[PDB]
């Protein structure tokens, strides 16, 4: 069974990595690019970018552990733990050559440790729409005068007593439409049909729990990254952020400059958090062009 | 029936104020003290303080509009709108003499406008465990190095789509127990029966909604207060805050210094947010002493 339709010419498959069965969608030929999704979504957020990249690259889009059709991690949900699974998966298909990485939202959290620990394996890097876990996340406001606090959900999802699963179970489709649209500028792209697909996937009980365990591990990820960030990233990097409602704005690039020697940043006007869907044309173009420099 | 047991010597009653039927519990004789509860609770959070205060004062503890047994407001939930109901209720019982005001949590939000606009009516003021709505609330963090933050619920409750009512309905007791304990230092004071009583009250559909409408009006209250605060408070004021988990710490007094010329403050170590219950005896003593001068 497939939770989301696979683009023509791609294959849906699974690979066991350190005892965990990871789902991915793969296609194309050439150097490897791995695309890593974020909270509320799956590999499918990349499905419009994937055929374009596949004309020049081998493209793999995994489901994060516990999300989509991937099994939960056996070690834990901190960034350093999850990054092992994703690094080993990529190196199964690119064992002798560096690969490219594109990551959105908690895909950043779950890849930054393996990038910094294996820099020679990463040719080029694209990060969009999330802070790298560090002390900056403690400075975001709980409540704002205009618009809405971007990351109050950090506390909601990290709260104990399984607060978030207990309240959201049975109401997953309602909650996800609210979460997605509240973090969007171009809300009209989130049709009821598309929201149905995403909601059905993260409503699987182990996926609803997995979703929030990433946030329950966030403070551990911060502590991990305080050590890892003593070495800056050396490979070419690009950041993308939305400039509209839900967007990170200038924060994405300004934080990345503390982490990367070679970084260029873009803020996409009229676009929120969900860049591949809200602003497919400019986002796809920026990513394809940046990766095609190599 | 009554949602909470009324202490001996007190009466549970109602008064119509601007077309809204307000519930309150009243006892004692002497000058008036009005006690105003906060989120998650009702008049009943004051039920241990009330008999002690009633030895020297007439004491009235209303349910906020839409909460407990009070009808929702017919104007709105912003601080200036709700304060009209509370001011007029107090003046029905103390028309010829200034009265004292004690307020906890959003009871502050719902009384500050009528205090600043009717200073001659307010003899002494006690505020505990909440910011007055102003720009300082935009500095509180969304997340902390120890886990969930103190006031991320501001955004949860203010969200549209009836987010909070929709997620909490059917889980009202579960959520309120988590909310109380995550803002407490002393959780043992919250018995099964007490949690049951508070959960049943705010689970009434119009009370669950009313609870969050106070937060959906919070930014409007901030903007109202930006103009009202051009006039400082002149009456004797006391702030109380918990020093433990859930407490406002030094913030309560430090904010109040910007609003009040005559203010004294206390931080209670080992106490969180729910001061009348977590730390009943020292909180009662400090309030009674302050009001009895």
């Amino acid at each position: 069974a497939e939770e989301f339709p696979v683009p023509n010419g791609f294959e849906s498959a699974y690979r066991e990595v350190d005892g965990v069965k990871l789902h991915y969608v793969k296609g194309g030929q050439g150097p490897l690019v791995m695309l890593v999704h974020g909270f509320g979504q799956t590999w499918y957020e990349w499905h419009q970018l994937m055929p374009e990249l596949a004309k020049r690259f081998t493209v793999i889009a995994p489901d994060l552990p516990g999300l989509g059709q991937s099994e939960p991690p056996k070690t834990g949900y901190s960034g350093e733990q999850v990054a092992v699974y994703l690094h080993k998966l990529a190196r199964q298909f690119s064992p002798d050559r560096p690969f490219d990485l594109v990551a959105h939202d908690i895909g950043i959290w779950n890849t930054y440790p393996m990038v910094v620990k294996n820099q020679a394996d990463i040719a080029r890097l694209v990060y969009m729409q999330a802070p790298i876990p560090d002390a900056r996340i403690y400075r975001f406001p709980a409540f704002t005068a205009q618009g809405e606090s971007l990351v109050w959900h950090f506390s909601f999802f990290a709260a104990d007593d399984r607060l978030a699963e207990t309240l959201i179970a049975g109401k997953e489709r309602f909650f996800l439409e609210h979460f997605i649209k509240s973090h969007a500028s171009n809300t009209e792209v989130f049709s009821e049909r598309l929201l149905d697909l995403y909601a059905r996937s993260y409503a699987k009980p182990h996926s609803l729990n997995a979703s929030f365990e990433y946030y329950r591990a966030l403070n551990e990820s911060v502590r991990q990254n305080a050590e890892l960030a003593k070495t800056r990233l050396q490979m070419p990097t690009m950041t993308l952020a939305g400039g509209g409602h839900g967007g990170m704005g200038t924060f994405q690039l300004e934080q990345m400059k503390a982490y990367a020697e070679d970084v260029e940043g873009h803020v996409l006007p009229g676009c929120g958090h969900w860049l591949p869907e809200e602003c497919a044309a400019p986002m796809n173009r920026l990513v394809i062009d940046f990766l095609s420099r190599g």
